[PDB]
C-alpha cells in the first residue's frame, strides 16, 4: 500500500514547519518536524551538564542512551514531556553543534524513520535532510526558502528580546553552519521544487506545494 512522502527542506524561519502543518492538514496527512529531535537533544544536555560538548565521551554516552520518543510532534526525554523547552534561547544557542554530530544524527535518523514508516496515508516531514537523506525518494520535494531580511523580519514580529539585527545575524549563522557541515547539509537538488515564498501569504505557500503534491501525483500515477 503506497503511502505518501512530502519533503520540505529550507533554511531557518522559512515557515517550513507552519506550511507543512497547513499542507498535512489539507490533505490529511501527518507531519513530523524533524527539528524537534534536535532541539530535544540539545535541551537535554543543557539540562544535564549545563555546557553542551556532545564530543565528551560522558556526553554521547548520556545521548546514546537517551530514550526519544515523539508523538503528535511532542517529544519525550526518558518519558518526560519537554516540548514546551524546545525553543529555548539556550537550545537555540547550542543546536547546530549537536545536528553536527554524526553518532546523533543517526540516532535520529532512526526515529524519523520509525515515524514514517507507521504511516498509512501520507506524511509530510519538515527539516534540512529531508529531501536527501531521511525520505530521498519523495514523492515531492521542496526547498522553501526566502530572502535571510524576509524571514528575520518574520521571526522578529514573533516578539522575543532579540533585535531584528541580532536575529538576522544568528539566522544567516545557522544557515550557514547547517550549509557547511560536514554530514547531511542542507542543499536543494536537482529534483527539488525551489519556492521562494517572499511575496506570499503562508496560504498560498501550502496551496501551492499541495497544487504541486497533485501534479506528481496524477503523473506518477499514470506513468
Ligand atoms: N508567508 C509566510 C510564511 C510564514 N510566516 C511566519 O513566519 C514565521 C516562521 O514560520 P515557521 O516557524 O513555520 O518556520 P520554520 O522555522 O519552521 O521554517 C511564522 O510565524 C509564520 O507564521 C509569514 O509571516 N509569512
Ligand atoms: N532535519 C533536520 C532538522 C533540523 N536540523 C538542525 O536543527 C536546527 C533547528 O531546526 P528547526 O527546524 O527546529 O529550526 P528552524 O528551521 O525553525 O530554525 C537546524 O538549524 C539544524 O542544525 C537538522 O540538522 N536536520
Amino acid at each position: 500500500m503506497k503511502t505518501y512522502k512530502i519533503a520540505v527542506d529550507g533554511p531557518a524561519a522559512s515557515g517550513k514547519s507552519s506550511t507543512s502543518d497547513l499542507v498535512a492538514r489539507k490533505l490529511g496527512f501527518s507531519h513530523l518536524i524533524s527539528g524537534n529531535l534536535y532541539r530535544a537533544v540539545t535541551y537535554g544536555l543543557v539540562r544535564r551538564f549545563g555546557e553542551v560538548r556532545p564530543g565528551d565521551e560522558e556526553q554521547k554516552r548520556f545521548v546514546l542512551e537517551l530514550s526519544i520518543e515523539v508523538r503528535n510532534n511532542r517529544v519525550f526525554l526518558d518519558g518526560e514531556d519537554v516540548s514546551e523547552s524546545l525553543r529555548k534561547e539556550v537550545v537555540d544557542r547550542h543546536v547546530v553543534s549537536v545536528a553536527r554530530e554524526k553518532y546523533i544524527r543517526e540516532k535520529v535518523f532512526t526515529i524519523q524513520r520509525s515515524v514514517i514508516d507507521l504511516e498509512k496515508r501520507g506524511i509530510v516531514v519538515d527539516g534540512r535532510d529531508i529531501a536527501t537523506r531521511i525520505m530521498p525518494n519523495a514523492d515531492l520535494k521542496v526547498f522553501l526558502t526566502a530572502s535571510p531580511e524576509t524571514r528575520a523580519r518574520r521571526r522578529y514580529m514573533e516578539g522575543g528580546s532579540e533585535s531584528y539585527e541580532e536575529l538576522l545575524e544568528s539566522i544567516k549563522k545557522r544557515d550557514h553552519n547547517d550549509r557547511t557541515r560536514e554530514h547531511d547539509p542542507l542543499v536543494a537538488t536537482c529534483d527539488s521544487i525551489v519556492i521562494e515564498n517572499d511575496s506570499m501569504t503562508l496560504e498560498e505557500t501550502a496551496d501551492e506545494i499541495i497544487r504541486l503534491f497533485r501534479r506528481v501525483e496524477s503523473f506518477n500515477a499514470g506513468h
